[PDB]
């Protein structure tokens, strides 16, 4: 089957996706968005979504994706609040567009080496999109640091340690209630943050195609490679082997 | 004869010039740059240059020019020093505009200022040896005392200005102001003459004001006197200037 359903995908970096040969339904919050043959998808950081996906060509990769790390996105926010001025709807969180001739050829000669060239390519592209406010919005919203973000970074400093709400609540000078309700006010909780951190790191590493599963288990902090396969399958709704075979 | 010599052109706004159909020799300071057919020219604000320029097709305009006012240049400076972190070769720069970047310049509609700053930033991103430009955009984006003097003069171009009026406006003595302007390699009569003569050139290109109106507007009694001053300064008469650029 050239179709795959992947669950609980949480986007940890602002992501721009280009459906190189796939078609995709994005569910997330009891909603749904379709992304057709040749479109661009701008995914706000922090969303949690599920995906149903159709390959066009079976022998090829599903899509092509660009992810903006924390710095780059801070910069894009600043430059955007200089170029346009300074100032809850899943349709204001995930946006598809029709990639034009000039915007496409621009996407061609994008070499993600000169980071400034990338920020500029991205700004010019943003300038050449209609109804573009809703994208500007999602880039500033997802460009602020939340408390779940402080927790996320403290966990990433050593992904494999055995974390508890007790260690985070010691790190931050407050009690476990403080942390469970601040994280609850962000529509998440700590066991889920840890789970999302390990499962994304595992997916990406599995796509690198140069690590045994047991190593990836160890890298994210999971004893058994078979135990890791169970957790991955339960979370994403596919086994690492099928995920890998669909994405290679 | 479709070649023209224009002297003492003083750039009050960061200028990007595209020799749409002309060839041009630029004399900054005892130095010289030639700009071939289809090139871009980045002119640092505050430079004073002289130009000898030859049209390709005569029934058309010489070039196409973009001038960035203070707001826009401040926004460009800020945005540029977020995205990236005395030499007439760092003040006037010509480059080769590629095919694709040329089409980019085409679909430039200077209405959405955000779209224009974006087009400008993408262009700057697509230039080799472009460091020399970012510097000149920051170099020319700070406020000098000649600038404070310029803004006071521009608030009412037609008054009869002297050093005495400026030295009362700013709390200092005429020596203070002549020497603060001196360390900027200018003087007040030059500042005033350059405002009036630039404003006169631009207005003459607008094709909608009698010469007497332009004279009256810049602060010059006579229209025949203004024509004399213009010819003496620019090296052409307003009529020859207009007929060359229309
Ligand atoms: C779009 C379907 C692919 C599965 C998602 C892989 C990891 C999500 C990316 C991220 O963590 O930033
Ligand atoms: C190279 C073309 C120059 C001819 C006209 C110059 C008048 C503009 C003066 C200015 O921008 O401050």
């Amino acid at each position: 089957k050239e179709t795959i359903k992947i669950n609980n995908i949480m986007i940890h970096k602002y992501t721009v996706l280009y459906t190189s040969n796939c078609i995709m339904d994005i569910y997330s919050e009891e909603e749904k968005i379709t992304c057709f043959s040749n479109r661009l998808v701008f995914l706000e950081r922090g969303v949690n979504i599920s995906v149903r996906m159709q390959k066009q060509i079976l022998s090829e990769k599903p899509y092509v994706a660009f992810r903006l790390n924390g710095d780059m996105l801070r910069h894009l926010k600043d430059a955007l609040m200089i170029i346009y001025g300074m100032s809850r709807s899943m349709s204001r969180k995930i946006m598809t567009t029709e990639v034009n001739k000039t915007l496409l050829d621009e996407l061609k000669n994008i070499n993600s080496h000169d980071n400034s060239a990338f920020i500029s390519s991205l700004i010019y592209l943003i300038s050449k999109l209609e109804n573009n406010e809703k994208i500007i919005e999602s880039i500033y919203i997802s460009s602020v640091s939340f408390f779940s973000d402080k927790v996320r970074n403290l966990i990433e400093k050593d992904l494999s340690r055995k974390w508890t709400l007790g260690i985070i609540a010691d790190a931050f000078n407050a009690s476990e209630i403080t942390i469970r309700k601040r994280l609850e006010s962000e529509n998440t909780n700590f066991n889920q943050i840890l789970m999302q951190l390990r499962m994304s790191k595992a997916a990406l590493l599995l796509l690198e195609n140069s690590y045994q599963i047991s190593q990836i288990s160890n890298m994210i902090g999971i004893s058994s490679a078979s135990y890791f396969i169970r957790i991955f399958n339960k979370h994403y709704g596919v086994t690492p082997k099928q995920f890998f075979t669909y994405f290679k």
